[PDB]
Parts: structure tokens; sequence; C-alpha cells
């Protein structure tokens, strides 16, 4: 899918047996996705982002469905305003900037 | 060009007189680039993210080249860890992204 940046960027991941809406974010390193329940150990963590630094908690080697395409990887769950897909998860998807 | 998300997507702008280097950020709305010497009058905007919220200065038709091409548009100018250039920046010199 060719996504054109007049709207947000949106799509529809499936994330431990739920479906939720993330955005595409090309300027987030991670993945951060608003609290939820995952399964799972974690490790306590914080990230930087404009307002200053949240705490989060690292989930590694989670499956994640990603507009229909599967990719595993680190997800970060805290609280951001929205579901964050970052570059950690769109270089699995194959997903690249075009100008 | 074609930009792919192994390496933070960062291109080098001319804004003011001044040579900078900033983020494709799809997911920033707007551009926020760290506080510089802009001329003219702007008013006091406030935005938020990832760790809350900042308290910018806002700029309307300011002309910036993004990796050579040109775009006017507001430019926002205060404490952000970055340089962002965001979507309404990023749909002017033609920008998708792909999957
Ligand atoms: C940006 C800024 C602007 N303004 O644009 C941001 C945004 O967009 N914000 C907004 C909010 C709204 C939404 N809400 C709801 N949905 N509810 C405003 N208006 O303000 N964006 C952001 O933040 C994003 C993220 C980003 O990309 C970042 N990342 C992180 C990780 O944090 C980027 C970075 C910064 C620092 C340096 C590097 C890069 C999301 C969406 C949150």
């Amino acid at each position: 899918p060719q996504i054109t940046l007049w709207q947000r960027p949106l799509v529809t991941i499936k994330i431990g047996g739920q479906l939720k809406e993330a955005l595409l974010d090309t300027g987030a390193d991670d993945t951060v996705l608003e609290e939820m329940s995952l399964p799972g150990r974690w490790k306590p963590k914080m990230i930087g982002g404009i307002g200053g630094f949240i705490k989060v908690r690292q989930y590694d080697q989670i499956l994640i469905e990603i507009c229909g395409h599967k990719a595993i990887g680190t997800v970060l769950v805290g609280p951001t305003p929205d579901n964050i897909i970052g570059r950690n998860l769109l270089t699995q998807i194959g997903c690249t900037l075009n100008f």
C-alpha cells in the first residue's frame, strides 16, 4: 500500500489476540502501544519523546500482524498518547519513504 | 529518493539562511525545529507528544528547502529534542509511505 500523508497514516494491527489501530511512525525508533494486556515477562524502561520521558515495559518476541503482514519483535507498552509502529517493526513489513 | 528505515530518515534542510538536519517524521502532524533564529512575528502555541506538552512559537509562511525541494508552511520553533519535518510539509514535497 502506497500511503499519502494528507491523513494520519493509521493501520490495523492484531497484537496479542486483540485488534488495534496504530500510527505508522518513521520518527519512532521503537514500537510503543497504549496500556494493554500482553502475556509474558517484561523489563522496565524509559523512552524520550517530545514532551519528556515516559517509563514503559518492554516485551520482546511479541508476534504482531500489521495490516495483514506478520512481524515479531519488541513492543513498548506504557502511556503513549497513541499506538506507535516504529522503525524496529517498519523494516520488517518492508516499509520505505519515497518522494 | 527512496529512503529505507534501517537508519533514522534524516535530511538536510535550508531554513532562514541556515543549514540544518531534520528527521522525516510521519507521526508528526507538524514541523518542530530546534530553537533557532527566525525573522517575523509568531504566536504562542503548545503541542503534545510522548512525555507530554511543549510550548513552542509558531511561524506561518516560512520557506524551507527539504532535500533540495522547496515548500512554504508553518514552522514551530521550540524545546524539541530533534528537528522534525511532519505531515504539513511532507505532503508538499510529495512524500509517501510504501510497503
Ligand atoms: C509531533 C509534534 C507536532 N505538533 O506535530 C507529535 C504530534 O503530532 N503531536 C500532536 C498530538 C495530537 C495527537 N493526540 C491524540 N491522537 N490523542 C499535537 N498536535 O501536538 N507527534 C508525536 O509525538 C509522535 C511521535 C514522534 O514521532 C517522536 N517519537 C518519539 C518516540 O517520541 C519523534 C521523536 C522526537 C524526539 C527526537 C526523535 C524523534 C506520536 C504520535 C506521539
